[PDB]
C-alpha cells in the first residue's frame, strides 16, 4: 500500500500540474494511469540520459516490459533528480503494477514495449524529415493515446468503439508533443549536449543551421519557421475536437479536454512570437485555472478552443508568408468544432 | 629513420601540393617544418569532423599539444581518407618530433596550442565580422606563419632580427588562407553543413543570405561581394613583400616565396569572375610549374607578383563599384614591388 | 505680418542667391520653404559653430524642433552675422511657422527633427568612409530633397505618386551638397579651425594629408583627387534627370530645375582644374542669367545640362588617369538625358 | 594558490587604493581582475620607462599580450619599488592567469594588446587637440571600463545586454582619467621631464606655455583654464550615472560606484581652485570612508553624487568665465541622476 502512495509522490515531484489532471480520475482508472505513468516516465528518463552509452539503451529497453514482473528490480546510477529514484525505487512501481486489473496491466505492458522499441529506431537514426517527426510523436506520445483509449475502453466508463480505430487518439498525443516540442525550442537547443526536435524538412527552408535562431539576427526566418511548426501542429487539431467530443464519461472527458485545450492556449500564444527563441512562452495561471475549471463538459471546452484559435489566427496579417495556410488550417478546426456545437 | 619517412610519405598523400614545396628545404629543418604540418593537421583533422560532439573538441583540443610528448598516444575513428591514418598512427610523429632540437619542439606545441584554442573559440561561435574574420585567419594561417618564421630564426638560416615583429609573418599566412576561402566559396558552401568563411560585415551588403549567390540571377551582386573580398585580401600584399624581401637566406626563401605568388596567381584569376559561384578557379599547371621554377631569388619572384597584380587589375571596369578600391590597393602592391627593384 | 518678412529679409542676406530662385514658387509654398529654409538654417548655425562645446550642441539640436511650436524663444550667443541675428530672433519664423497649414508644419517639424539627429551624430564622429560622405549628404541634403517633395504633394501642385519612392529626390539633394563640397574645398580647409568633408576613404588614395593639396609640390596627386570626387558626383546626375522630367508643375520645375543646371555648370567648370585647390571657381553672371531665363521647361532644361556635360567631358584627355570613369559616367548621364528627349 | 597570493601581495604594494576597492568582489571575478590590474600594470611600466629605446617598445608593447601563453617569459631590468619584482616575477601571473577561465583570458587578452597597440600610437606623437586627448585616454583607462564590463558579463553577475554598447563604459573610465590628470597637474608638470596631459587646444586658449601656470602672477588663466578642464570632464557625468544605473549585482556595484564617487567629490574640491597649482588637492579621510561605505546601492551613491555636483556649482559667481557652461553640465548631470531617483 505504501507503493501506491510513492508512485503518487513521485508524480507529484516529477510532473506538477499532470498531478493535479490526473485527480479528475476515479481511484480506479488513477491507479493504472499514475502506474502507466511512471513506467513510461522511467523508461523515458533511460533514452534521455546523455550520460550513458547507447548501445546500453538498446540492450535494455526492448525488455523494460519485461521488469514489470520482477518486483526487485531497479536501475541505481541513471537519470538526475527525481527520475533516478524512480528508478532505484523502482521496486514499488512494480508493487503497484501487480495489483491491477488484469486488462490494464495489458494495456501499460503493451504500450510500453511498443514505445521502448520504438524509442530504441531513433536512438540511431536522426529525425530530418516530416514523417520521421510525426512517426517519432507517435512513440512518444501518440502511444500514450492509445494506451489511454485502451485503458478508458478496459475499465469500461467508455464504449469499446472507442478502440476501434485509435487515429484521433493518436492525434490527440501528437498535437500534445508538438505543441511541447515547439514552446521548448530554446530550453532543449541550450542543453548539453543540445537536443533538437523540429524536422530537418521544415526548418532546412528557412535556415542552414537550428541553432542560428537563438541569434535575432535571424529572428526573420526564425519566426517564420515558427509559424510553419505551429501549422504543422494545427493539422490535428480537427481530430482532437472529434475525439473530445466522442467521450461519454465525465471523467475520462475532463482528464482527456484539459491538457489539448492547454496545448492549443499555449499554441496561441507561441504563434508568430520571437519571445519564443528567447524565454519560455507560457499561459497565465489565471488562464489555466480557468481552463482547468471550464473544460468538464464538450460544449465549453469548444468555445474555449474556438476563442484560442480564433485568438491565434489574430496573431497574423496578410503580408505575413504562412498566413494563405494559416487561415485553412484555422478555419479547418473552427468547421470542426461547429458541427459539434 | 623509418618513424620520418612515415611523415613524409603520408605528408605527400594528403597536401600533395605542399609536399613539393617542403621538399626545398634542408633535410633537418625540413624535418621540423614537416612533423610541423603533420600536428597543425591532426589537429584540424580533430575539430573538423562533424560527426563529434562541441562539447568532446572543447575539452580534447586544448589538450592536443600535450599529446606530443606521449609516443603511445593515438586516436581511434575520425577523419576519412590518410587523415585517419594520421591520428591513429599518430606515433611515428610523436617519435620523429622527440628528435628534434628542444627549440624545434617548443615552437610547434606553442603554435600548436595556441592554434587549438583558437579553434575552439570559433567552435562555438561564428564569423561575423571583418575582426572575427582577420583573428580566424590568424588562429588557423596567421600563427602557421609566426611559426615557420621562429623555425626560420631557430635554424640559423635567418637573422634573429627575423621574429622580432611577427606582423608581417601574420599577413603571408593571411594571404594564403583568404585566398583559399575566396577561391573555394561554392566548394565550401555546398558542404552539409555548409561551410560559411565570408564574413558578414562585407556579404550583408550585398544579399540578405550567402545561399544566393549560387544561382545565375544573383551573379552582379555576387561578382560585387567577390570583388570585396578580393580587396580585403589584396590588403596584405605589401606585407608580403615586405617579408620576402627581408629574407637572406635561398632555401628559406624559395619554400617561402612559392606559396605567396602561387596566391597571387590565383587571386588574378578569381577576381571579378563569376566562375567563383559553380567551380574551383585554378591556375594552370603550366603556370605553377613556371612559378615554381622562377621564384627562387627576390628580382624574379617580385617581377612575377607585379605581374599577376597588373593582370589582374585588368579584369576590372571603371564602371565596377570596386573600382576605386583595387585600382588603390593594387597601385600600392606595386609600390612596394618597385620599392624594392 | 512683420513676421514673414523678418523671413524673407533675413533669407536674402543670408543666402542671395536662393532668395532669388525661392521666387519662382507661388506665395503659399513660397512661404513654406522661407520657413522650412530658415528652420534648417538655424540648425546649421548650431552645428556649425566651433565656438560652442559639444555638449551643447548634443543638447539643443535633438529638441530643436520642439521649439517650433514654442514662439518666444530663442538663442542668444550662438553664429555669426546675419546667422546669429536668425537665432536670437527666431520668434519670427515660429510664429510665421505656426501659420502655416499642418500638412507643411509636420513635414517642416519632421525632416528638422531627422536632420538635427543626423547632425548629432556626426558631431561624435567623423566622415571616413563613402558610405559616411553619403549618409552625412543624406542628412544635410538629401533630407531637404524628401522634405521638398512631400510639399510639393501636399500643395497638390504635383501627383501623390511623386512621394513614392524619395531616392531621386534624395539624389538631388546629394547631387548638389556634392558639387558644393567640391568646389569650396580651399575656403573649407582654410578656415580657423579647418573644415574638412571630402571623405577619408576617397582622398587616402592620393595623400596621408588632405592639407597637402594647397601645396603645387602636389599638384598633379590633387588634381586626380578633385577628379575623383566629380566622378562620385556625376553618379547622381541620371537620377537627378529622372526626378525633374517627373516634375509637371512649371513653378515646382523652375524652383527644382535651376539649382541643379548651377551645380552642373558649376561641376564642368572645376573639372580638371587646378584652380580649385587656390581659389573659388564659378559661372560668369551671364551664364547664370542664361540658366535661370530657360530652366522653365524640361527641353530647354535638358539641353542645357546635357551642354555642360558635354563640356565637362571636353576638358579632358587620354593621359588622364580618370578618363575612362569619367567617360562612363558622362555617357550614362547624357543617355539619361537623350532618354527624354 | 602560491602564485595567486604573490599577486594580491603585489597589487596591495603596487597600488594601494584600488587593493581596497576590489576587495567588494567576490571570488572568481576578483582574481580575475586582480590578474587584469597587474598586466596592464606591467605593461605600463615598460611603456613608462625612459631607458628603454623606443624601437624596442614600438615592438615589444605590441607582442605583450603574447607573453600571457608563456609561462617561463619575465623581465629584469624595468620598473620601481615592487613594480620590478613584478615583471621579474611574471611568471606567477602568467602561470595564475593559465587558471582563470576561457572567458577571461580572452577579455584581458584582447583588451592589453588594444591598450598597448594604443600606447604605441602616442609614443610617436602626443596629445594636440581634444579627440587626441579623448583617444589618448580610451587607450589608458576607457579600454579598462570595456575590460571590466566584460569580464562582469562573463562572469554571469550582470546581464548579457551590458556589453552590447561600451560608450558608457568608456566615459566610466574617461571620467576617472581626466579627473585624475587634472587634480595631479602640479605633481606631473614638477616632474624630470616635466609630465604634461592637459591637451593644446584647450590651454592655448589660456597661455603660451603650460609652465606659467605655476607663478601666482599668471594664477588668473591659471584657473579659467583649470575650469575648462573641469568642464570637459563634466560631460561624463550624466554617462556615469546612466552606467551605474544598469547595474544589478552588489559587489560588482560597489566595485564600480566607489571610485565614480570618489573622483566626482574629488573633481568638486579640483574646481575654481588655485590650490591645483602647488598642492595635490584630496579629500578627507572622513568623507573618503563615507563613500566607502554608502556606495553599495543605487539611491544612496545618486544621493552622494548630487551632493557633490551641487557643491562643485556652489564654488564659481555669475562674473566667472565658466559659469553658463558649468551650469548647464551640471544641470545635464542632475536630470540624469533624477531620471533613476
Ligand atoms: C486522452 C488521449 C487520447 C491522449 C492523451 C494525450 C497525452 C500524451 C497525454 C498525457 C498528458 C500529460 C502527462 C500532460 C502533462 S500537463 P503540461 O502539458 O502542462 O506539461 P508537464 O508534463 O506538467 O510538465
Ligand atoms: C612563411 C610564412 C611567414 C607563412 C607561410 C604561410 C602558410 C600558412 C603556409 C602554409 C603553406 C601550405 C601548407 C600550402 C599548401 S598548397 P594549396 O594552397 O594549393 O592547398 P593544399 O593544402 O595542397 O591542399
Ligand atoms: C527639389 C529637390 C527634391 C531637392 C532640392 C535639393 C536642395 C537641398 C535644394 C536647396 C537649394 C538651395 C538652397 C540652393 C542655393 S543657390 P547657390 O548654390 O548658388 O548658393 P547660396 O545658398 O544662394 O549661397
Ligand atoms: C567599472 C568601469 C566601467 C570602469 C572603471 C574605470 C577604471 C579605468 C577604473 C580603474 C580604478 C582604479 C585602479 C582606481 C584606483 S583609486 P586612485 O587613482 O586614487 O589610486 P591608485 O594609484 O590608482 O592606486
Ligand atoms: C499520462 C501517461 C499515462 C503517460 C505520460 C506519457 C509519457 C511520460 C511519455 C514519455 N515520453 C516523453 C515525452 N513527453 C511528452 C508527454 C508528457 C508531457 C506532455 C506531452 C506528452 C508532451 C511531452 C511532455
Ligand atoms: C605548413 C605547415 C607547417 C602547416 C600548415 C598549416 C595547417 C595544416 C593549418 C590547419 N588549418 C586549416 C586551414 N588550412 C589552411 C592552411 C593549409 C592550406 C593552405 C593554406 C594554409 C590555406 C588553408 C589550406
Ligand atoms: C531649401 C531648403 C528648404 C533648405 C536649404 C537647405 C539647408 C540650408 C540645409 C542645412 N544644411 C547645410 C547643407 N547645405 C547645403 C544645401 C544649401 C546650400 C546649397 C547646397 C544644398 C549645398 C549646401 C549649401
Ligand atoms: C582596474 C583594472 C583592472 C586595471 C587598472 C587599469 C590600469 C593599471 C591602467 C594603466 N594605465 C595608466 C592609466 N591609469 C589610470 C587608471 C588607473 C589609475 C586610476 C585611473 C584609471 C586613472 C589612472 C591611474
Amino acid at each position: 500500500d505504501e507503493d501506491l502512495r510513492f508512485c503518487y509522490d513521485i508524480l507529484q515531484a516529477v510532473s506538477r500540474s499532470f498531478a493535479v489532471v490526473i485527480m479528475e480520475l476515479d481511484e480506479e482508472m488513477r491507479d493504472a494511469v499514475c502506474i502507466f505513468y511512471l513506467v513510461l516516465r522511467a523508461l523515458d528518463t533511460v533514452e534521455d540520459d546523455m550520460s550513458i552509452p547507447v548501445e546500453f539503451k538498446l540492450r535494455e529497453l526492448p525488455k523494460f516490459h519485461e521488469h514489470l514482473h520482477d518486483t526487485t528490480w531497479c536501475m541505481s546510477g541513471v537519470g538526475v533528480g527525481r527520475e533516478r529514484e524512480l528508478l532505484e525505487r523502482y521496486t514499488h512501481v512494480t508493487r503497484a503494477y501487480s495489483r491491477l486489473g488484469k486488462a490494464y496491466q495489458d494495456v501499460i505492458s503493451g504500450i510500453c514495449e511498443r514505445m521502448a522499441n520504438g524509442m530504441c529506431d531513433f536512438l540511431t537514426r536522426k529525425v530530418e524529415t516530416k514523417a520521421d517527426y510525426d512517426l517519432y510523436c507517435h512513440y512518444v506520445a501518440g502511444l500514450v493515446g492509445h494506451g489511454l483509449t485502451l485503458l478508458y475502453v478496459s475499465s469500461g466508463l467508455e464504449d469499446v468503439r472507442l478502440a476501434d480505430d485509435l487515429t484521433n487518439a493518436n492525434h490527440m498525443g501528437l498535437f500534445l508533443q508538438k505543441t511541447n516540442i515547439i514552446r521548448d525550442f530554446y530550453e532543449d537547443i541550450c542543453e548539453v549536449p543540445p537536443r533538437v526536435f523540429w524536422p530537418r524538412e521544415i526548418w532546412e527552408k528557412y535556415t542552414d543551421d537550428l541553432h542560428a535562431f537563438k541569434d535575432e539576427l535571424h529572428e526573420a526566418k526564425a519566426v517564420e519557421c515558427l509559424n510553419a511548426m505551429v501549422a504543422d501542429a494545427l493539422v490535428h487539431v480537427p481530430h482532437v475536437v472529434e475525439y473530445l467530443a466522442s467521450l461519454r464519461d465525465p471523467s475520462v472527458f475532463a482528464f482527456s479536454a484539459i491538457p489539448q485545450v492547454m496545448a492549443m492556449a499555449t499554441l496561441s500564444l507561441v504563434f508568430n512570437n520571437k519571445d519564443v527563441f528567447h524565454t519560455k512562452v507560457k499561459t497565465t495561471r489565471g488562464a489555466t485555472a480557468r481552463i482547468f475549471h471550464y473544460s468538464t463538459e464538450l460544449q465549453a471546452t469548444l468555445q474555449m478552443l474556438k476563442t484560442y484559435t480564433l485568438r491565434l489566427a489574430a496573431r497574423m496579417n496578410a503580408q505575413d508568408a504562412c498566413y494563405d495556410r494559416i487561415e485553412h488550417l484555422v478555419n479547418d478546426a473552427i468547421r470542426a468544432m461547429e458541427s459539434h456545437q
